[PDB]
């Protein structure tokens, strides 16, 4: 699709560039570490607050307006459950005093991390591949010109 009417493919090299990041810097941590294990916290946590950045733009200013067009039915727009894991990078940065906290939070880390990854992949994906074309269909092509500029102004604060 022409670039000034794809409304996700620049804001997911973002989101996927921070994926990357995150699973570096998830590798290189030492968990046994108590500034270590503080930093990469603090770090998923700005990197996570951005993807719900991410997700809040798209509700804000496609979704909501792709739904109120068609009615007929779903596709919904994912959780993708960030809430969950800020709320989780948060009680290891409140509640783990310890070493032993901090590599048995580790494994939950990773664990959940893992996942959000297995379920953010093809998220982005499915945006790209359904909801793009369905915008096609829904809106003129100038119309969709529109979203895209209001979109990309919103991910360049
Ligand atoms: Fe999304
Ligand atoms: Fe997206």
């Amino acid at each position: 699709f022409p670039e000034e009417v794809d409304v996700f493919t620049a804001p997911h090299w973002r989101m996927k560039q921070l994926v990357g990041l995150y699973c570096d810097k998830l590798s290189k941590t030492n968990f046994s570490n108590n500034n270590d294990f503080r930093a990469l916290l603090q770090s998923l946590y700005a990197t996570f607050k951005e993807f719900k950045m991410h997700e809040q733009i798209e509700n804000e200013y496609i979704i909501g307006l792709l739904q109120q067009r068609s009615q007929t039915i779903y596709n919904v727009h994912s959780d993708n459950k960030l809430s969950e894991m800020l709320s989780l990078f948060e009680k290891g940065l409140k509640n783990v005093k310890n070493e032993y906290e901090q590599l048995n939070y580790a494994k939950q880390l990773k664990e959940r991390l893992e996942a959000f990854t297995r379920d953010f992949l093809p998220h982005m994906k499915e945006e790209e591949e359904v909801f793009q074309p369905m915008l096609m269909e829904y809106f003129t092509y100038e119309e969709l010109k529109d979203i895209k500029k209001k979109v990309i102004a919103q991910h360049c604060s």
